[PDB]
RNA sequence: AAAUUGAAGAGUUUGAUCAUGGCUCAGAUUGAACGCUGGCGGCAGGCCUAACACAUGCAAGUCGAACGGUAACAGGAAGAA
């Protein structure tokens, strides 16, 4: 019933005495389309085996995201070691448009109507972080109106 | 009542990684030029260079209801016609 699809996959190399050990590393994101998402990164010798790993991983270490109606309640800024995520809510019918890791991330956890742009290092692993990062951060009007004591009479 | 409801990334330094950093690409646009090809119509545009030199024709004339006047055409009439 949850949606998973994988990011990106990369050859890895670490020599030995006899030469060369290749490896397939896999960055995978899983979302139930509601707005619980996570990600998964595994390594193995061959690519199934590695999307395989990835694939418990990201069902592990899921997190929740309070959305409003598939979108974001506010703007929404993700950094990680040297990715800068920016992303805003938008309106309804506009879409997706955010890169490619992104994309994938935002779509596994539900938010239909995002413009995101990314800054830094777009490397794919650092990105998914950032992203995470921000959906973590973000924040809902009734748990900040129990957070200031003031009701929701602010919206 | 409606009057911007708007932001995308990729390749390349390494045995592999992260970062930094440049180079390149995916878009739009043009008073365009060239190559290959070419049916029609609508609208628009068309010396960006030598403010270089110019044959030729045209691009500022009009008024007789300002004036003298009759070169020219037509009308009008004295008269050997
Ligand atoms: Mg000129």
């Amino acid at each position: 019933e949850l949606q998973e699809k994988l990011i990106a996959v990369n050859r890895v190399s670490k020599t030995v005495k006899g030469g060369r050990i290749f490896s397939f590393t896999a960055l995978t994101v899983v979302g139930d389309g509601n707005g619980r998402v996570g990600f998964g990164y595994g390594k193995a010798r061959e690519v199934p085996a590695a999307i395989q790993k990835a694939m418990e991983k990201a069902r592990r270490n899921m997190i929740n995201v309070a959305l409003n109606n598939g979108t974001l309640q506010h703007p929404v800024k993700g950094v990680h070691t040297g990715s800068r995520v920016f992303m805003q809510p938008a309106s309804e019918g506009t879409g997706i448009i955010a890169g490619g890791a992104m994309r994938a991330v935002l779509e596994v956890a539900g938010v239909h109507n995002v413009l995101a742009k990314a800054y830094g290092s777009t490397n794919p692993i650092n990105v998914v972080r950032a992203t995470i990062d921000g959906l973590e951060n973000m924040n809902s009007p009734e748990m900040v109106a129990a957070k200031r004591g003031k009701s929701v009479e602010e919206i």
